[PDB]
């Protein structure tokens, strides 16, 4: 019925305004980044990064390269690894390339890699530490970007997506405007059927606060 699924395609439009997608990598290359993806986690197990570096959850570990963060605030410099070589030559250099992102502008890599049933909780990316657009690569598997979403407990339970978004292996997503700075986004448990991980690109701002030693 109406007005609710006029209400919700109306926001969802504004959700979609600030998305664009793009694919770019063909599967094979892929596979070489994944490769590397794979490297970074076996490296990270072995303790040979930083320990900020690494953060790890029951379904998903995160890997921040260029700046890490936690009101959120960037930690100070030198307490995460620095972007692997890899990541420019592979995926940030590529994307320059073809005009997604200008020359310069990622100074932030983060690779969270989530086995089946991970999720990430329903946030917008802190507005006081990055700029906009916000772009991630997605790797390993076909899953899904939802907006909106509250995390609930109580019974524990995800709410409807105001949009379901495809992200399927190889997908380049840029969020923007109200995509980006009025409405959540989340992974949710359900959609990570098999292992996925995606490389987030982000520039930090200037004016971005920062812990001190
Ligand atoms: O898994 C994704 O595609 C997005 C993850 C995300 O939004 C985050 O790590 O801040
Ligand atoms: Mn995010």
């Amino acid at each position: 019925e109406s007005e609710y699924e006029e209400r919700r395609d109306a926001e969802a439009r504004r959700v979609k305004s600030g998305i664009k997608q793009a694919s770019i990598f063909t599967l094979e290359e892929c596979a070489r980044i994944e490769a590397k993806i794979d490297e970074v986690v076996a490296k990270a197990d072995k303790g040979l990064y930083r320990e900020h570096t690494v953060d790890r959850a029951p379904l998903r570990n995160k890997y921040f390269f260029g700046e890490g963060y936690t009101q959120e605030r960037l930690y100070s410099k030198g307490e995460v690894d620095d972007i692997p070589d890899w990541v420019h030559e592979l995926v940030i250099d590529r994307l320059v390339t073809h005009g997604v992102i200008p020359e310069g502008f990622v100074n932030s890599a983060v690779i969270n890699d989530y086995q089946p049933g991970g999720c990430i909780v329903s946030h917008v990316d802190p507005i006081h530490i990055f700029e906009r657009p916000i772009v991630s690569v997605s790797f390993f598997s076909d899953s899904a970007l939802c907006f909106g979403c509250k995390f609930l407990f109580k019974p524990i339970r995800v709410s409807e997506p105001v949009l379901h978004l495809p992200v399927r292996r190889g997908s380049v997503t840029v969020l923007s405007g109200y995509a980006a700075d009025d409405i959540t986004h989340c992974i949710r448990p359900q959609d990570i059927k098999e292992r996925r991980a995606v490389i987030i690109l982000r520039k930090t701002r200037a004016d971005a606060p920062r812990l001190d030693s």
